[PDB]
């Protein structure tokens, strides 16, 4: 069968380098805010543009605690695309904030810029966006709208990786920036990971202890805070794949060209790049979505959805399953992610294109 | 010629041909999270705990904020829990939006005084946890009875006692669930963060796997607001390669405490003498002079921590509770200091501590 996603051939190239950086933590006996996390850190600040980068437990924890910096008030209103990934939400919801939830443009899967303002309110403190799928946000109304309403641009960059807007790159766009590292992302690490980027300094230094119980200083807890660390095994493991980001970004962006120069269905609605795209997930849209996937595995194509249920349509957000969304209602229940890797073979993806285009329904 | 306090490296040193072994392994899989050596650890650790289910999370402090979130409990709810802990086991009862009921340990094991709990109880109390402080079970036989007298759950935090003993049950099967911490440096530690949720209760078992999982039972799917908490499938199976050993490590760590207790002998340091069975995460002395000695033992080459210096009620995080009267637990706090203790410690450096504390006139 081939992989949706083989994490093995991926990280294959670095298992020599792996082993040597893991012997080099045995030897150091250091294991946790040790000399691999700071020169990750450092260099990951570097790659984005920003001024700090705090290593953090997952994607989920580095919105968690962005909002919990904040310190905003019971049922304060945060803005955030209604078709994002579930976690985006969670983040907001487990800070006692509420989630005003924007249609995306259909060109783009991103929030549409121009439904934002009509949902601003006296609570509202901060947007939510989401560069999704691997494609940046058209920024230039949101920063706007920020700057009039004085409110905080929240970055969530779990699935864009380097990605770039002007003359910045994800991760430098809005006030701080939450990524994660899971090992699926464009930079994925071989266990949970994450960060936070912000040019703040003492927001920086805020994050840092918030995501240390709170503490500062050894012994002293100035903020009630959570146990959200990046291990130095990851961090260094990270840091050793950060060389090559932008040079596996390329190789889906291979990928995605054949995909779109190849790809002839009239059943299948193709992913267009408006914006820089750095293909975290290649998705295509079709009325007869569980059909395709079926089908697909049927020739041996494994794939996955992203996604088939909205935040606003799961059981754990009951008081949201009212809202009408049809816009995102309708992508959830056509949309299918196809096979993309750095280090897919030239066999597979014309597979893929070939088997698509012999599909006649 | 610097003692170290925990010297981790020494610890570890023991299995690093198995370490890599099974890092190899794991890269042989290409599978990191929610795989065989998670599944396989937990099974060993919740045979080892004498308990149904064992879930692997991210660190202890999220093992008891997943718990508490779990029983679902209203805001404002009370959970009683001692006073002098580490402030982690109290940033889990307000990170719930509970409210904690600080209660003084008893002056000669540092754990809970179970005598002063009922007072304490109301109409709004859901809970005890109870903290093995340092390694020392807590006496668990009072706090069984109230709890159940009063419909209250139990959540041990066992991250300091690991492996400890109280009657016929070990820590993580005394309450209702258990919280441990596999953080580095404990009796049982890990390579990097991690944690797991001890319980005999199906149900809640489940529940915690899908909170720790984004609130996701199925794929797709979310069943509740849930967080991730995950224990990565290497430090699984590092944790899984020392667990063979942790009951002899334990012990030996019992030889070298018994060996300061019946060594040193200074009118300026009361010894943590143990009530119930102790595994010696710390060995806790007591002194007016703290600071004082401190620098003494540092002058001589061996370095030492606090456990703690400041109690949760003093912090600057907590100045709603700054004034509260606690006057057993703050002079805890004035007066202890830890000593280098590990189940690989090299007899001349402890009979080198023995031999410089007995020297100290202070
Ligand atoms: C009762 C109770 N409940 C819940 C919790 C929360 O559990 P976690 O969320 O898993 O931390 C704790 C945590 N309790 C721990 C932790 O929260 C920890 C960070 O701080 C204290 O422990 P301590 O002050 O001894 O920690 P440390 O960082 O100084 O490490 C101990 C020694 O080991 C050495 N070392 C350490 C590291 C990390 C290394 O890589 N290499 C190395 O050689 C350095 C030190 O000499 C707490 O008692 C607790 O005590
Ligand atoms: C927009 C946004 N914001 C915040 C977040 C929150 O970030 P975290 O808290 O770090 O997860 C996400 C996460 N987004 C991710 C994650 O939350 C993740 C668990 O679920 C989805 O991703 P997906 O459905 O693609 O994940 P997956 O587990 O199926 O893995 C992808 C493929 O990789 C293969 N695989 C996976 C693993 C773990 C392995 O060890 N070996 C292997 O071969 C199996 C699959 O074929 C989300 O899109 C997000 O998309
Ligand atoms: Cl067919
Ligand atoms: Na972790």
């Amino acid at each position: 069968h081939m992989f949706f996603l083989n994490l093995k051939q991926i990280n294959d190239r670095f298992n020599t380098e792996f082993i040597t950086k893991f012997k080099e933590i045995l030897e150091s006996g250091w294991y946790i805010l040790g000399k691999q996390c700071e020169k990750f850190e450092n260099n990951f600040a570097k790659y984005c543009g920003v001024k700090h980068c705090i290593g953090v437990a997952n994607g989920l924890d580095a919105l968690r605690l962005i909002i919990k910096a904040y310190d905003f008030k019971e049922n304060d209103e945060i803005i955030v695309p209604a078709n994002t990934y579930i976690a985006s939400i969670l983040a907001i919801t487990d800070n006692k904030c509420k989630p005003i939830l924007i249609e995306p443009d259909i060109n783009t899967y991103n929030i549409n810029p121009d439904l934002i303002e009509e949902k601003i309110t006296k609570k509202t403190k901060a947007i939510m966006v989401v560069h999704l799928y691997g494609q940046v946000c058209d920024m230039e109304k949101i920063q706007l709208l920020a700057n009039k309403y004085n409110l905080k641009i929240i970055e969530d960059c779990a699935q864009a990786h380097g990605a770039i807007y002007k003359d910045k790159r994800v991760g430098n766009l809005g006030d701080a920036a939450g990524f994660s590292f899971y090992p699926g992302a464009n930079l994925g690490a071989l266990g949970d990971a994450g960060c936070i980027c912000t040019n703040d300094d003492n927001f920086a230094s805020k994050i840092r202890a918030l995501a240390n119980y709170g503490s500062h200083k050894k012994y002293e807890n100035l903020y009630t805070g959570l146990n959200s660390r990046l291990d130095e095994i990851q961090a260094a493991f990270l840091d050793i794949k950060l060389k090559y980001l932008d040079e596996d970004n390329n190789k889906r962006k291979n990928i995605a060209n054949f995909y779109l120069q190849n790809i002839k269905n009239e059943n299948i609605i193709l992913p267009s790049n408006k914006f820089d795209h750095v293909w975290h997930l290649f998705v295509v849209k079709t009325k007869l979505r569980d059909e395709l996937q079926h089908y697909l595995n049927n020739h041996d194509i494994q794939t996955i959805i992203h996604y088939p249920i909205p935040p606003h349509k799961q059981k754990c957000y009951k008081d949201l399953n009212h809202l009408k969304l049809p816009i995102t209602e309708n992508i959830h229940q056509e949309v299918l992610s196809l096979p993309i890797s750095p280090t897919m073979k030239e066999n597979d993806f014309k597979k893929v294109a070939d088997i698509l285009n012999k599909w006649k329904v």
